[PDB]
DNA sequence: CCGACAGGCGCATCAG
DNA sequence: CTGATGCGCAT
DNA sequence: GTCGG
């Protein structure tokens, strides 16, 4: 809430640039700026003060001065009053509808939940499920519910094979009091970077979670990434729990630490860390950290035995998961 | 200035 | 069909 | 939209 007006303004501009303008680097620029400002431990008194922060430049500083003086931004007032911009922005809130499809839909006269719900024939699988659970997917998940979900996933995984290790990542691993969805990092010894010695390792877990009615729908499903929907069991005469988004990522066992770093985030933290790695001459993904050659082609994976090792390579002091949040 | 901006999975689409 | 591209998504 | 060389 310190500088919350400013960070809200910048987040709104980010979403506009992503959803309406389709300018992913401007979106990221506004998000980077929002993040550094959120971290800044002083009440910002001018745009020039803000501009000293990395990621805040001339145009954001001028917007900040406007906001400080008036309590609003004309650019955003205008955006808020434009039906077409608002409609496109709205439709992107449905899982599976991004900026491109949102624009195409609004151009075809589809601009409301009502319009989506009578035009389901125009929606792909992912989008149909996103619409079905539109309200539920907007709701956050209390940590208490995350803990019940974790208990279910870890116990069902164990029933399939005691050699699986499932780790709940994302905001949950960062200590958050509520989470947007559940993210599960999965490993099994027969899946490494050197061999897949058993097939269907992810499939058997997904199937077991479906069998016990925890997983209720599938948005997408490959050999290493599952994206879908789950729901806690509720008791007699109690309202149902909201359906929840779940992501499962099966990662090579020997690459657990790059995997857990990726899947713990936050998203902005990973972008900042990965960008820092590049400046240091390395590239990081969910599998490995590799050095960069002169043309920017990656070399051989470096040895990693801990999350901290990755930080060490790029000369960052270790940040515990709880300090990787926005 | 100005090229770079994080990385990649699953899925759809198009050219051939 | 394969291969290249882009979308929408994950952190 | 912002930054590092
Ligand atoms: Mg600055
Ligand atoms: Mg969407
Ligand atoms: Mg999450
Ligand atoms: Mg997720
Ligand atoms: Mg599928
Ligand atoms: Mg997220
Ligand atoms: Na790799």
């Amino acid at each position: 809430t310190l500088n919350g007006g400013i960070t809200d303004m910048l987040t709104e501009l980010a979403n506009f640039e992503k959803n309406v303008s389709q300018a992913i680097h401007k979106y990221n620029a506004y998000r980077k700026a929002a993040s550094v400002i959120a971290k800044y431990p002083h009440k910002i008194k001018s745009g020039a003060e803000a501009k000293k922060l990395p990621g805040v430049g001339t145009k954001i500083a001028e917007k900040i001065d406007e906001f400080l003086a008036t309590g609003k931004l004309r650019k955003l007032e205008k955006i808020r009053q434009d039906d077409t911009s608002s409609s496109i922005n709205f439709l992107t809130r449905v899982s599976g509808i991004g900026p491109s499809a949102a624009r195409k839909f609004v151009d075809e006269g589809i601009k409301t939940l009502e319009d989506l719900r009578k035009n389901e024939d125009k929606l792909n699988h992912h989008q149909r499920i996103g619409l079905k659970y539109f309200g539920d997917f907007e709701k956050r998940i209390p940590r208490e519910e995350m803990l019940q979900m974790q208990d279910i996933v870890l116990n069902e995984v164990k029933k399939v094979d005691s050699e699986y290790i499932a780790t709940v990542c994302g905001s949950f691993r960062r200590g958050a009091e509520s989470s947007g969805d559940m993210d599960v990092l999965l490993t099994h010894p027969s899946f490494t970077s050197e061999s897949t010695k058993q097939p269907k390792l992810l499939h058997q877990v997904v199937e077991q979670l479906q069998k016990v009615h925890f997983i209720t729908d599938t948005l997408s499903k490959g050999e290493t990434k599952f994206m879908g929907v789950c729901q806690l069991p509720s008791k007699n005469d109690e309202k149902e729990y909201p359906h929840r988004r779940i992501d499962i990522r099966l990662i090579p066992k020997d690459q657990y630490y790059c995997g857990v770093l990726y899947f713990t985030g936050s998203d902005i933290f990973n972008k900042n860390m990965r960008a820092h790695a590049l400046e240091k001459g390395f590239t990081i993904n969910e599998y490995t950290i590799r050095p960069l050659g002169v043309t920017g082609v990656a070399g051989e994976p470096l040895p990693v035995d801990s999350e901290k090792d990755i930080f060490d390579y790029i000369q960052w002091k270790y940040r515990e998961p709880k300090d990787r949040s926005e």
